[PDB]
């Protein structure tokens, strides 16, 4: 139990146990993503293990979901569905506990060696439901291109259609290979291009017309119309057979 570390990795290195072997990944506002880890169980979250500052977490030999996707590209339809839906399989346990991410995005979407997709990074996450209250949110974080627009223009917001956006962008992401726009305000050419419903143009023409319908569902401006989880679990896209 005295670890190797054998490289760096992003301040993250590698760690290896002589004694067994199994490999960690050791990543060395804080107290909270300790708090935050300590709750966190399931399949499609990057699992804590301790800490000592130093925290362990469940190293995944896949990579990240960017190097997944081929740029102006994306990747193969089937392989983007599977990782939506494990994507919303997390999505869905954090909400269950109320817990945000705040900052959903490839570079935070870790794979497994099975492939499985694992949300990192709870150093930017909050509360939003305590005691069957939801407490809306004020503050700004994240990652520009992910961010939902009522976050730049709105003192107060809800935590859930705010990562439900971000998804909404990923999906964009695996699927055309490109980010829609450099952030989602008025100012942004692309983005009033698409609130027209200019889909002749990129990244949508690249995009099959039943996942675009859709992004077309998730990319809502109003949060209030902005669908939500259980609803996209009854997409015809999201349902639909692929090999
Ligand atoms: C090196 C990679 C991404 C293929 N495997 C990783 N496993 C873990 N656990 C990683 C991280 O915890 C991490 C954290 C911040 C920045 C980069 C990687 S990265």
């Amino acid at each position: 139990e005295d670890w190797d570390l054998v490289q760096t990795l992003g301040e993250v290195q590698l760690a290896v146990n002589r004694v067994t072997e199994e490999a960690v990944a050791v990543k060395i506002n804080i107290k909270k993503e300790i708090c935050i880890n300590k709750m966190l169980n399931h399949e499609n979250v990057v699992k804590f293990y301790g800490h000592r500052q130093y925290l362990f977490l469940e190293y995944c030999s896949g990579g990240e979901l960017f190097d997944r996707i081929e740029p102006d590209i994306g990747m193969p339809e089937p392989d983007a569905q599977r990782f939506f839906h494990q994507l919303m399989a997390g999505v869905v346990y954090l909400h269950g506990i109320g817990i945000t991410h705040r900052d959903i995005k490839p570079e935070n979407l870790l794979l497994d060696e099975r492939d499985n997709l694992k949300i990192s990074d709870f150093g930017l996450a909050t509360v939003f439901r305590y005691n069957n209250r939801e407490r809306l949110l004020n503050k700004m974080c994240g990652t520009l291109p992910y961010v939902a627009p009522e976050l730049l223009k709105r003192r107060e917001f809800h935590a859930e259609p705010v990562d439900v956006w971000s998804c909404g962008i990923v999906l964009t992401a695996m699927l055309a290979g490109e980010l829609p726009w450099d952030q989602p305000s008025d100012s942004c050419q692309e983005y009033s291009d698409w609130k027209e419903k200019k889909t002749y143009l990129n990244p949508w023409k690249k995009i099959d017309s039943a996942p675009l319908a859709l992004l077309h569902k998730i990319l809502v401006e109003n949060p209030s119309a902005r669908i939500t989880i259980p609803d996209i679990k009854k997409d015809r896209w999201y349902n639909k057979p692929l090999k």
